[PDB]
């Protein structure tokens, strides 16, 4: 209770910023996450012994893949921290509790392959879950660990408040199916612009929380260039591995996933920045102005990709 986590000065300062990198020291990441919970939610939110045992079970059940790993899970959790600490009054006590835990669990048990490859491989999870195949599997994993003994971190909530938070976490983990981002944003764009957006409307809240979960998920496009550039390599290591497996089924993969098509990558990032990221953060700023720094960071990294095409690097 009187046991505050304190980070070295550089981290203490640099963790409040949006563009923070959580560093290459794995064993610090659980402390970082706990520091973030305590400042974002409170020292009372979670029994510190149940939290630490949860955190380390979640860590155990992320795999050793290049991108969709334990570092991603913590990275995404930080971007959510940053948003909440810059939107102090807007979000309920349960929302702050739920969301940080959703982000840490969003990609639980990721294999390094998309929903499309699970379908075309005819994987069992495709049979169980036709749409948002992995994201439903992720949430299934979270629920499984929450229920392990000495892991129920929400044991002080009422039966209703506990259903509330698992629903927040369910919607939040499904939201990270990018195939749902497009319509969700498009519906928030109109609502803002026609001025019918209303944060007391709980169907609108689910949408805005949906945007926050994309924003956080893609937040490697919102780092300083050297972190974004280097994380590109990790994401494309999963992409090219999946295309290898697409080739293996007798399917010529989309250039993105074809490791013979590395020349096309800069342009592919443009199309991604213009098509998915700039619009994601634009629409997020319009709803949550103090998230502007994610847009600024995104655009800077958009410019660095133009500069790579122009040969200046
Ligand atoms: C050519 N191309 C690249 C794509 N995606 C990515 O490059 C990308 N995806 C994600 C996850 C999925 C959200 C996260 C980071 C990413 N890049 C990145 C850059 N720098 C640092 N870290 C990460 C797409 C794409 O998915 N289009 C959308 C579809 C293909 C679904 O239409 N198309
Ligand atoms: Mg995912
Ligand atoms: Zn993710």
């Amino acid at each position: 209770g009187l046991m505050q986590f304190t980070l070295p000065v550089r981290l203490c300062k640099e963790i409040e910023l949006f563009h923070f990198d959580i560093g290459p020291f794995e064993n610090m990441w659980p402390g970082i996450f706990v520091y973030m919970v305590h400042r974002s939610c409170g020292t009372s939110c979670f029994e510190l012994e149940k939290l630490c045992r949860f955190i380390m079970s979640v860590k155990k059940n992320y795999r050793r893949v290049p991108y969709h790993n334990w570092k991603h899970a913590v990275t995404v959790a930080h971007c959510m921290y940053a948003i909440l600490q810059n939107n102090h009054t807007l979000f309920t006590d349960l929302e702050r509790k739920g969301l940080l835990i959703a982000c840490l669990c969003h990609d639980l048990d990721h294999r390094g392959f998309s929903n499309s490859y699970l379908q075309k491989f005819d994987h069992p999870l495709a049979a169980l879950y036709s749409t948002s195949t992995m994201e439903q599997h992720h949430f299934s994993q979270t629920v499984s660990i929450l229920q392990l003994e000495g892991h129920n971190i929400f044991s002080t909530l009422s039966s209703s408040e506990y259903e509330q938070v698992l629903e927040i976490i369910r919607k939040a983990i499904i939201a990270t199916d990018l195939a749902l981002y497009f319509g969700n944003r498009k519906q928030l764009e109109e609502m803002y612009q026609t001025g019918s957006l209303n944060l007391n409307n709980q169907s609108h809240r689910d949408r805005v929380i949906g945007l926050m979960m994309t924003a956080c998920d893609l937040c490697s496009v919102t780092k300083l260039w050297p972190v974004t550039k280097l994380t590109a390599n990790d994401i494309y290591a999963e992409f090219w591995a999946e295309g290898d497996e697409m080739k293996k089924l007798g399917i010529q993969p989309i250039p993105m996933m074809d490791r013979d098509k590395k020349d096309e990558v800069p342009q592919g990032q443009l199309g991604f920045y213009n098509a998915v990221a700039i619009p994601c953060y634009t629409t997020l700023t319009q709803i949550l102005p103090p998230t502007e720094p994610l847009l600024k960071a995104c655009r800077d990294n958009l410019s660095q990709w133009e500069k790579v095409i122009r040969g200046e690097e």
